[PDB]
């Protein structure tokens, strides 16, 4: 009884599959991003958060029976599903338009500051960071466009950007660091990211499926 879920008119639908790798993904959470001017909430980005149909058998050993609630305000359960032997893929969808540049600029902030909280921003780290803007640099993101985020367990994060929603057929770069991999989706609902609704949306569908 998995659904789908709309954003800013942004839909993420509740199941998909990859052209790339071939694997099929369900919809764990959605919600947006933005900056907060003069106290002001402005949205730019929708994100959806997918995870592999797998991930239930390997979440259920420790998380099956437990209240959304509980799952909500335990770090070690969201731990599993950002470091899980599945693939997590991200989709973010633009509100408001936004470069290459201007909108990794601050992903990229996010993504250090963890990597050196942490402990593990070596130079191959840096060179990952380096590669990961390079990949944003030629393009551009009216409203629609999206960026599609591929966390391999292997320790390899694929970038792909569409056009619109619908999936790209090849991915334009694979950064290859195992540290760098899981950062991105760590800014999102690892311990230090502020936002909760993406946390939330986890702990209010994962329940269902966990116990069948
Ligand atoms: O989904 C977004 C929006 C992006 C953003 C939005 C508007 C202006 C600059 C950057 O910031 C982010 C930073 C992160 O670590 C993870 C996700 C996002």
């Amino acid at each position: 009884s998995i659904t789908a879920i709309t954003v800013e008119n942004l839909e993420y639908p509740a199941v998909v599959t990859s052209p790339v790798t071939g694997k099929s993904y369900f919809l764990g959470g959605a919600g947006e991003r933005g900056l907060t001017i003069e106290g002001n909430f402005i949205k730019f980005t929708a994100i959806g958060v997918y995870l592999e149909d797998i991930a239930v058998a390997s979440l259920a050993a420790k998380w099956k029976g437990k209240s959304s609630e509980e799952l909500l305000e335990t770090l070690d359960f969201y731990r599993d599903i950002i470091s899980g032997p599945f693939e997590k893929l991200i989709r973010g969808s633009k509100i408001r338009e936004l470069s290459g540049p201007e909108y990794s600029r601050k992903v990229m902030e996010n993504c250090v500051a963890h990597l050196k909280s942490v402990g593990t921003y070596g130079d191959a780290e840096a060179e990952a960071m380096q590669k990961f803007a390079e990949a944003f640099k030629p393009v551009n993101f009216p409203p629609g466009a999206s960026v599609f985020y591929r966390q391999s367990p292997d320790g390899i994060l694929g970038l792909s950007f569409s056009p619109d929603t619908s999936i790209p057929e090849k991915e334009a770069a694979l950064i290859e660091n195992k540290a760098v991999s899981s950062a991105v989706l760590e800014t999102m609902i690892g311990e230090h990211a502020v936002s909760p609704d993406l946390k939330r949306c986890l702990a209010a569908r994962l329940p269902a499926l966990l116990n069948e």
